[PDB]
């Protein structure tokens, strides 16, 4: 039903644009898209090739870009911009800078409007692949548009009398096909009064057609007092002739007014399906802009051709494929959240991305990791695997499971010649030795942990199939993990090849075996067996202590007789120094464990804690040091009172709820409702708990349970309750229990 | 080192540069032919007991472009070091008509990249053999470095601020890196309960330690925005710095005043502009920290930087006149200064992102 305030009006597309780190993979721009949309739209303010695309404090705007870019490090490819200037007519993107104020600046969703310093208006919003712009030029001075094709050889061709503009962009940081190109086309509202080609070098006026390395294009028009531009586009990575397809069926005709209605109630029903009520404006904003950025990647690479079938280009082979492929995403990092969420509240997306796992190790011969758009290097492990996996266990079966179990084995069982994060790096060392070795392999500990658990994976799924003798095989490497817990010390290490451990153990040292952390945090990378962690840290009471030497509160000594302001000071200092590296991908889980292991209300405790003091909505949002934005997924799970310890499990570890009441609008009309009706800042605790309305003590909640619908409701309290999930049958799953 | 003659302390040949900056700025009171010659002896040649007296590791250093460690304590220091020297007596060979000379010195200026860990982003330290040091460690002090980490270190490249920012990635990373040095401190969402918090928190952070203020390598850091687009930082950190790291009182100082040194960084930021590169005789501008200031030159020139409208918190350069005409270059020449004339300078709260920012207003590189 219609609302005064939207699920879309809490979200903030800038939350945490301060908040990443420089030399992270964290994106700070503010996406103007459709969930998993193919193109993207941004506002610019770096350099053209610079991944730092978008500056929050940068205040000279140089064009609005169709982007695909996924990290600042990855970078973009298929990339134009289009910017619309009044006065002095500037070509390249080193001369395009235009003052302009985030105080006239509003980014949603479903918009992005901006008014220059020289009051020049704009804004934009788009459908899956095709944009549409508003200018409103000032008064008495020149009104240009420019169109920038960017660099590594592109081309432009204008068509002033039909108003029209179209190109390809050629731009692109690796993992595309020899015959790559992105090809769009654009159409102006008004007549185009004069125009022209730039070529790097020089300008040409009233040239029409250009092909360089860097190509720009400028329109100038005449559009009168009380009237706006409007500036159409659309672009596709098969043809030409797609483009204006894609053009016709998403843009044509439409002024900025349609487009913007639309992708708002696209948004509105994408965020709607987790409804949360009784909470502060500012949880909603947090929330809702969190929920936002998970609905972004992968994108949707696939297209529909003339006869409305889906179709896609290629980037693994560089042909045109009937079905559907998607993109832009590590999974290293999206196994762990983003996609399970997607498995619970968006199936149907789950299922085509399943799909496109495949049609990509059809079209390459190796699962994806890293993909933008097609293979690239970047981090490791075999988690392909855990998508496939986790949501195979939940029902959702669009592959054919022999070919999928194929794909699997190959993944462990071969890596790429050049890159090392396609399949399985080190994988002759790993079967034969059960570990891969440093210094004989980058990154060896954190490997061999990523492996242990695609490997148990690869387990669940044969056994699942029935052959219980490949099951066997690989269920024999998932304690693997075991083999670099150094018991003198108490942490996972490295071993060479010849099984001498490295020197000189250090608990908080970072690279060498590890990977974006430390022992002190890889030493947790077993979300397949807790209690087999447990077991090598000695048992439930050792492994408790050591969590809560990672969440421990301040020291205030006798400081706190200055007031409550004081531990509130001391707090920030564990934070600054590091003690819980909140967003460090092998620890994301960390909290849940107490789950497993008999204290539920520290989890309740220290996951309230998180959230409240180390996320807000604003532009610092993703507080965390260590947090550049890829806990979005972490915190929508968080809030609504249950998280995915361990994918490939259909099971959800029960932490607390931030809201009076969340409802999960699932398929077949089902709706969950967790209800927590007394819930507070201080009544972070679990105190009993009804399952459709019967005593519920189990720390975690089954796929099966949420799906069928229902409802969980928490009595929450300021107290522990210590007698409440404690036992054996409370636990969730553990390999080794 | 001398005290009253020579002391085994430090390192590095900057006795050379003391000779070529002062010559190339018009300063030329002994025989060339002489102080060229000092400059190579003291490049080729090494106390027999002192260190510091001479060069110490100079046979490695012509031979691998580096000192190396474990075989020459301080190595990695000394490489950084003696790149600068070498340069200086490029400088001055060559402006002595020695081309030949020169462009063999020149040769060397770069050596500071043949301990760039490039896997890493730091500089490093590598044996005799070429083999770089194992467990490599940013922040661990001693052994190839002295009074510093390769954190402080990887900036000691005075003569080609564009040589390093290749090195980093380009003037984006150098940048982000700069930035992270000077970075205001995290506060979470304890900003609402008091203020400034924010103040509190800054202490903090200097007592962790990001930015080692006086540590002598990074002494110039924060003047390297000016050279690779951003001068408004410079003017914003310099400031703070100028506000927060010094007082007048029995504490007035953040560490070791040295000789003058950092007595000398405080006058010449207060004044608006620093010498980067001495043996360049141009000095990075930066913000001045008074209304004006009038230096009193030789043969009656004066030379005036005017900032009518400073204030605490108006720390940037909106708009600046030299002579009369419109000025934007992040750095004024000796020569400028010693024909006296005015800088006038338009403060402002904000910065101006459109000043400053073209290669033509950025100050000396040796690879640009
Ligand atoms: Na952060
Ligand atoms: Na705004």
């Amino acid at each position: 039903s219609k609302k005064t305030v939207e699920f879309v009006d809490y979200v903030n597309p800038l939350m945490g644009t301060e908040s990443t780190f420089a030399f992270s993979h964290g994106n700070t721009y503010p996406a103007v898209a459709v969930p998993w949309g193919m193109n993207f739209w941004s506002p610019q303010t770096g350099e053209n090739g610079s991944g730092w695309m978008y500056t929050y404090t940068d205040s000279l705007m140089r064009g609005f870009r169709q982007t695909h870019q996924p990290s600042p490090w990855i970078n973009d490819y298929g990339t134009f911009s289009i910017m619309p200037l009044a006065g002095e007519l500037k070509m390249s993107h080193k001369e395009r800078l235009v003052p302009f104020s985030h105080q006239q600046e509003k980014a949603t969703p479903y918009n992005y409007s901006v008014t220059f310093n020289n009051g020049l208006q704009t804004s934009l919003s788009a459908t899956s692949r095709g944009a549409v712009f508003e200018v409103s030029f000032p008064e008495k001075e020149d009104q240009y548009v420019v169109v920038d094709a960017y660099n590594g050889g592109s081309s432009i061709t204008i068509e002033p009398e039909k108003r029209l503009v179209k190109g390809a962009t050629r731009y692109n940081n690796g993992g595309v096909p020899d015959n790559f190109a992105n090809y769009f086309m654009m159409e102006f509202s008004h007549p185009v009064i004069e125009y022209g080609t730039y070529n790097g070098d020089t300008l040409l006026h009233h040239q029409t057609d250009v092909a360089a390395d860097y190509t720009c294009a400028y329109l100038k028009f005449d559009v009168p007092a009380g009237e706006k531009l409007t500036i159409r586009t659309a672009s596709s990575f098969i043809s030409p002739e797609q483009a204006a397809i894609n053009f016709n069926r998403e843009v044509a005709d439409a002024d900025v007014q349609l487009i913007s209605g639309k992708a708002r109630e696209q948004w509105n029903n994408y965020l709607g399906r987790v409804e949360a009520e009784g909470g502060t404006d500012e949880q909603l904003r947090t929330f809702y802009s969190c929920l936002y950025r998970t609905l972004l990647f992968p994108r949707e690479f696939y297209e529909f051709d003339s006869q409305g079938n889906p179709v896609y280009y290629s980037p693994y082979d560089g042909n045109v494929h009937d079905g559907y492929m998607y993109t832009d995403n590590g999974f290293w990092d999206t196994f762990r959240a983003v996609h399970p969420l997607f498995t619970l509240l968006y199936p149907e997306v789950s299922e085509r991305v399943t799909q496109s796992i495949i049609n990509a190790y059809n079209e390459s011969g190796f699962m994806p990791e890293w993909a933008s758009p097609g293979h690239r290097g970047c981090m490791i492990g075999n988690n392909s695997v855990s998508l496939l996996v986790d949501a195979w266990m939940k029902g959702i079966q669009t592959v054919d499971a022999e070919k999928a179990l194929e794909a699997m084995i190959h993944q462990t069982q071969a890596r790429h010649a050049e890159i090392a994060s396609v399949g399985r790096d080190g994988f002759e060392y790993y079967d034969k030795l059960g570990y891969v070795p440093y210094p004989e392999v980058p990154e060896a500990t954190a490997k061999t942990l990523e492996y242990a658990y695609a490997d148990w994976c690869i387990a669940r799924f044969a056994e699942s199939l029935g052959k219980q003798d490949i099951a066997d095989q690989y269920y024999q490497k998932a304690p693997n993990y075991r083999n670099l817990y150094y018991p003198e010390h108490g942490f996972m290490w490295t071993k060479d090849a010849k099984g001498n451990w490295r020197d000189r153990f250090d608990a908080t040292e970072w690279g060498g075996p590890f990977t974006e952390g430390s022992s002190w945090h890889w030493t947790w990378s077993v979300f397949h067996d807790p209690e087999g962690l447990s077991e090598l840290m000695g048992g439930h009471e050792p492994m408790i202590a050591r969590l809560d030497s990672m969440f421990v509160a301040p020291n205030t000594y006798n400081y706190g007789t200055y007031g409550f302001v004081i531990h509130e000071i001391a707090e920030m200092v564990a934070l600054n120094m590091g003690q819980y590296a909140h967003g460090n991908q092998p620890v994301q889980h960390a909290i849940y464990l107490y789950d497993y292991i008999g204290q539920p209300w520290k989890t309740q405790y220290h996951l309230r804690n998180v959230m409240d003091k180390l996320y807000n909505s604003g532009s610092k949002g993703y507080c965390g040091d260590e947090d550049n934005g890829q806990t979005s997924a972490w915190y929508v799970f968080s809030a609504m009172g249950f998280y995915p310890v361990c994918p490939g499990m259909p099971e959800y570890a029960i932490g607390s709820p931030l809201f009076k009441k969340v409802t999960l609008h699932l398929p077949e009309g089902k709706n969950f409702v967790v209800s927590a009706a007394d819930n507070a800042a201080d009544r972070p605790y679990i105190r009993k708990a009804l399952l459709n309305g019967q005593e519920f003590t189990r720390n975690y909640l089954t796929h099966d349970e949420l799906k069928q619908g229902g409802e969980l409701n928490l009595s929450m309290d300021s107290v522990p309750n210590q007698q409440r999930g404690t036992q054996p049958a409370d636990f969730p799953y553990s390999y080794s229990k």
